Parts: C-alpha cells; sequence; structure tokens
C-alpha cells in the first residue's frame, strides 16, 4: 500500500513513456557496487542505476511493463501508484523510457533508472511524489571504422571492421522502404556477404551489390517496427584493392547513407585507412648512378635474420603471406633500375620482430646474386613522397675479370 506517484517533464505533449520494472538487475548492479564494503557507498546507487540503464535496449524487451503514459497538460506523464516495495519488502527500481513521439521531434530523452525508496531535501522523509526532468540526446547517423589503433593502415587484401549506425524515426510504419547505400571512397572494396544487422534476420531485407564496390540494403519499413524511433546498427567488413597508384598513401573514407522513402539523410563517412609502399632502385655498389636492368626481387618477411614468409600477390588482388616458397610475388627491373612494392601495411603494424625485406633470386648480367635479404621500412607517406629514381638504393657488387 505504500506507494509514490512519479512525474515525468518532457521538453512538449504527445511523447509516450514506459514504466519497467528493473528490481533484480538493479539489486545485482548494487551488490557490484557495494562488494566486501563493511556500509555501500554514498555514490552506489547512482553507480547502478548508469549501470542499469547502459542495458535498457535489452531491458524495454525482457522487462515487466508497470505503467505507460505520454505527456499531456504542459509535457507531464505521470505514473501513479508505483509501489516502493515488493512482496518481500526489497525497493523496487523502475526504468523510463520514451518509446514514442511525434514525427518531427528530433531529440530523444535517455532512458534513467530510479530505485525506491527517494527522500525530499532533507534526506529523510521519503517522497510520496517524485518530479524527474530527464535529459535529452540528439541522435544521429554515423559510420566507424573499427580498430583500435592511432594508425589505420591495411595492407592490401586485409579485412577492415566497420559499423554504420542509422535512426529509424517514430513513424517508420507510415512508409514504404528504408535504405542504406554504401558508398566506399576509390580503393576499398566492401564485402556484402560480410553484412549482418542487430535484431534483424536476413530473410528481412535485401543486398544488391553496386559498381563502386559499395552496395544497397533495402528494408522494407514494415519489417522496423520494433525499430520505431531506435537506431539500426550494421556491421560490414571491407578490404583494399588498388587500381590507380596514386591512392597509396592516400586517406580512403567508407561512406554511408539512410533513406527513408525518398528523403535522404545527411551521407556520413568513417575515418580513413590507408595502405603504403616502397621503391627500391637496383645500382652498382661501386658506382650508385648506374642503375642494373635483370634484377628479380621477391617480398619476404624475417625475423632473427632468417626467412619466416613469402609474400603472394599484389596490389590489387591482395597479399597472402605463408611458408610456402612457390609462385612468390616477384619483381624485375629495367634499364633505370627502378621496382616497387605497393599495397603494404606499415612496417610498425608487422608482428613483433619481424620485417620486410626484398631476396635476390636472379642477379644482373655479370655482378653477384646478394646473398642475404635487404631489409626495409613502411611507413606514412613512404612511396608517394619518393619519385621512382629517388627509390632506396640496393647494392651489387661487380664480378671481376680472369687472369692467370
Amino acid at each position: 500500500t505504500e506507494t509514490a506517484t512519479v512525474t515525468l517533464h518532457k521538453y512538449l505533449d504527445g511523447v509516450e513513456f514506459t514504466a519497467y520494472d528493473v528490481t533484480s538487475e538493479y539489486a545485482d548492479a548494487y551488490k557490484t557496487a557495494t562488494g566486501d564494503k563493511n556500509e555501500s557507498p554514498a555514490d552506489a546507487a547512482k553507480t547502478a542505476s548508469a549501470a542499469v540503464a547502459k542495458k535498457a535496449d535489452a531491458l524495454q524487451k525482457t522487462a515487466t511493463v508497470v505503467g505507460k503514459q505520454t505527456t499531456a497538460n504542459g509535457g507531464l506523464a505521470s505514473f501513479a501508484n508505483l509501489p516502493l516495495r515488493d512482496a518481500n519488502g526489497n525497493y523496487k527500481a523502475y526504468l523510463f523510457a520514451e518509446t514514442d513521439a511525434p514525427a518531427n521531434i528530433t531529440q530523444k530523452a535517455e532512458p534513467f533508472v530510479l530505485a525506491m525508496p527517494i527522500y525530499g531535501a532533507d534526506g529523510k522523509t521519503v517522497q510520496k511524489s517524485i518530479n524527474i526532468y530527464p535529459k535529452n540526446v540528439k541522435q544521429s547517423d554515423k559510420k566507424t571504422l573499427n580498430d583500435n589503433r592511432s594508425h589505420h593502415d591495411f595492407t592490401a587484401g586485409e579485412k577492415i571492421n566497420y559499423s554504420i549506425e542509422t535512426v529509424v524515426p517514430w513513424n517508420i510504419a507510415n512508409k514504404k522502404v528504408y535504405t542504406i547505400t554504401d558508398n566506399p571512397s576509390k580503393g576499398l572494396i566492401m564485402d556484402a556477404d560480410t553484412i549482418q544487422i542487430e535484431g534483424l534476420a536476413s530473410n528481412k531485407y535485401t543486398v544488391k551489390k553496386n559498381a563502386d564496390n559499395g552496395f544497397t540494403i533495402t528494408i522494407p519499413a514494415a519489417n522496423l517496427a520494433a525499430f520505431a524511433g531506435k537506431t539500426l546498427k550494421t556491421t560490414v567488413k571491407g578490404h583494399l584493392s588498388i587500381e590507380d597508384l596514386t591512392l597509396i598513401d592516400t586517406g580512403i573514407p567508407n561512406k554511408a547513407t539512410a533513406k527513408v522513402d525518398n528523403e535522404a539523410h545527411h551521407e556520413v563517412k568513417s575515418e580513413e585507412v590507408f595502405t603504403g609502399g616502397k621503391k627500391f632502385v637496383k645500382v652498382d655498389g661501386s658506382n650508385q648512378s648506374k642503375t642494373l636492368a635483370g634484377a628479380q626481387f621477391q617480398l619476404v618477411i624475417v625475423k632473427n635474420g632468417q626467412v619466416v614468409k613469402y609474400a603472394h600477390g599484389n596490389e590489387k588482388d591482395g597479399y597472402t603471406f605463408d611458408t610456402n616458397n612457390t609462385n612468390v610475388a616477384t619483381k624485375t627491373t629495367g634499364e633505370n633500375g627502378q621496382f616497387e612494392f605497393a599495397g603494404l601495411k606499415y612496417s610498425e603494424s608487422l608482428e613483433a620482430g619481424e620485417s620486410y625485406a626484398v631476396k635476390e633470386v636472379k642477379a644482373p648480367t655479370g655482378y653477384d646474386l646478394l646473398k642475404d635479404p635487404v631489409l626495409f621500412t613502411v611507413t606514412k607517406d613512404s612511396y608517394k613522397t619518393v619519385q621512382a629514381a629517388d627509390g632506396q638504393k640496393i647494392s651489387n657488387t661487380k664480378k671481376g675479370g680472369f687472369l692467370p
């Protein structure tokens, strides 16, 4: 019989709020918050109220609804006679969430948790009627690169992880179609096969690949009933494929646009990814102005001064690495001495103690075959700034003449 009234003030009539019962979840968050401590801390209420608030979306689907009220009379939604206690004298906690609004409303209230009891200004008298002022937040579309590094560099062929987040309006039911159009900048190929959408089975949308190597997701508006006024979470992979060498050491963002019927949302883009390279010149070690033709260099990995891996493929098709010493990515120098490997991730992103190197496997006529591989370093901007003639010199020792 001991109850409290709880009034939410939105700021705007016509906004629905739902009250859910999160007593056990609150309790568990609060037992966590306290631990083996002799008294619960003063701020354990706050800590547990936030921990449960984080799980609002999942709990909206599991937790028992206890009230539902729509704001009227100056933005007031009043939840009356909310019990302070359960049948066994444990104190109730309540999750409040905005669950419907007018179409035009751009700002949604944040879900917040209220555990009973609340005390007045004194800290001693139980409040029998509580007034809450929920904070609003602007939802917005976002595409994000998922890579927990300060440097966003990849070898060609390597998987890149992306997330796409796009808001579903409150009136999604009064709509025909919802489209997510992924447009990757030149160099990045999106892997439509890897698309997943959280809480939305594949039998509820379709996926076409488009000519820019991106894709378009088409979702009938009727299939997104449960996402009204929420954000859709789309994960998808991509990878680099370079058909144009001026893209080496440029930042390549992924991009996506959301559209409800005809009317598009703003475009949004991720952070930029890079691939790298190195340019070389084969020269007489005694006369470096002489470039040498007919050198064959294969791309390897070394650690502890020994060949651990060989490369396979190229900046378009992608590189694999492995202990197989056949069909190795190989280059041949012309008269100008020049060759290059590009589409490689930075040397700093290799595994501990590894380095790239070029092992010679055919020597220019009349020069010695290098006995050991030749280490090199890739970094941001190490391909693009270096003119081919200004490449990393590799020094060959001429074979001498004969005499008795």
